[PDB]
């Protein structure tokens, strides 16, 4: 019997695939979780103890970005072992894919939270690997149910890539994505390719927005805005083709948006 159900802030949220926590927990109803340590809970009480105890008020590691409310949290595996050992099991709860939950040394995480009074509430996280020879900018991205389809994880995808521009290099999602990931990425890069043709070659819109040119040309095919000759793929769009596409229905939600300014980050 495993882990189907979890407190964690406010929110009472249901479990979408099985997670390894200990066995001792997994066999309980409920698990409780300080949405700020992560500490995970078999029973109500010892949850309301901890709360009036956790001195916490946000994630561990560093603040490398804050706009407003919005805030990302960079934290080293080495660094926070326990901390993001608890991040990847509360992960596995909503993602199919993800297999790695203990040895996290290999990967940094960046925690994105929602502050408001009474502190800096997370949403969700994605990790990366700190050496990726496979030129992954993203391991594993995972928005929590009740803040999906809001604008978090297309914000943490802009911001994965942020973090590829500033390395000076281009980077993709390790796969496979799950079903809404698949969505997501094909909804930003649809809208960031778009939005820069109408404001360029394959390699420069690759080099402008850190997306590898399988991505970009992929993208491209689903938009049906690239010719094909003799081995070559070639962009082929008028500028008014790109209008007719950019104001229909799915770019028309206000995003979070990346603020470079904002962004206190440096590259390794
Ligand atoms: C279990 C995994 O959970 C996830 C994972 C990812 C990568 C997500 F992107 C989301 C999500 O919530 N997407 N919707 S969106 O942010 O509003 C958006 C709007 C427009 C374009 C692209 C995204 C949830
Ligand atoms: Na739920
Ligand atoms: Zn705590």
């Amino acid at each position: 019997k495993y882990v189907d159900k979890i407190h964690i802030g406010n929110y009472e949220i249901d479990a979408w695939y099985f997670s390894p926590f200990p066995e001792d927990y997994g066999k309980q109803p409920k698990l409780w979780l300080c949405e700020y340590c992560l500490k995970y809970m078999k029973y109500e009480k010892s949850y309301r103890f901890h709360l009036g105890q956790c001195q916490w008020r946000q994630p561990p590691g560093k603040e490398i970005y804050r706009k407003s409310n919005i805030s990302v949290h960079e934290v080293d595996g080495k660094d926070h072992k326990i901390y993001c050992q608890n991040l990847c099991l509360l992960a596995k709860l909503f993602l199919d894919h993800k297999t790695l939950y203990f040895d996290v040394e290999p990967f940094v995480f960046y925690i994105l939270t929602e502050v408001d009074r009474q502190g800096a509430h997370i949403v969700g996280y994605f990790s990366k690997e700190k050496e990726s020879p496979d030129g992954n900018n993203v391991s594993c991205i995972m928005i929590l149910p009740p803040y999906q389809r809001r604008g978090y994880g297309r914000f943490l995808i802009a911001f994965s890539y942020e973090l590829s521009k500033l390395e000076s290099t281009v980077g993709s999602p390790e796969k496979p994505l799950s079903d809404l990931g698949k969505l997501s990425y094909r909804s930003y890069w649809s809208s960031v390719l778009l939005e820069n043709l109408r404001d360029l070659s394959i390699k420069d819109l690759s080099q402008m927005t850190s997306i590898t040119q399988n991505d970009i040309i992929s993208t491209l095919q689903s938009l049906n805005m690239v010719k094909y000759w003799k081995g070559q793929h070639v962009i082929c769009v008028t500028p008014k083709l790109v209008e007719e596409h950019l104001k229909s229905a799915q770019y028309k939600k206000p995003p979070i948006t990346v603020d470079s300014v904002c962004l206190k980050w440096a590259p390794p």
